[PDB]
């Protein structure tokens, strides 16, 4: 149908300004600690502290093929790349330093990401 055609042009849309979004997020991480995920072969115990792992690139993936149906689904996943950084790692650690730092500098990206998405619907 001409409307599942519509449909699937705000979909290749939405993509397209989450792109942009991610490419922005991850930017704020220019050390890369959240580039990839957390290597199972040099933690073997992670699964056991963190029930759902989450990294920009696993994130990419996931947009590559629009398996992103809005906004709060994309912020749900960055929030876990930040929300286990800070339970798996102590507060005078490199790494939760990091995601305090990245929560706090991708928090201005997103609340404009709210409006645009808001705004061209
Ligand atoms: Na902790």
């Amino acid at each position: 149908s001409m409307e599942q055609v519509a449909m699937e042009l705000r979909l290749t849309e939405l993509t397209r300004l989450l792109r942009s979004v991610l490419d922005q997020l991850q930017d704020k991480d220019p050390a890369r600690i959240f580039a990839q995920p957390v290597s199972l072969k040099e933690v073997p115990d992670y699964l056991d502290h963190i029930k759902h792992p989450m990294d920009f690139a696993t994130m990419r993936k996931r947009l590559e093929a629009q398996g992103y149906k809005n906004l709060h689904e994309f912020e749900e996943d960055f929030d876990l790349i930040i929300d286990n950084c800070m339970k798996y790692n102590a507060r005078d650690t490199v790494f939760y330093r990091a995601a305090v730092r990245l929560r706090d500098q991708g928090g201005v990206v997103l609340r404009q990401a709210r409006r645009e998405v808001d705004s061209i619907g």
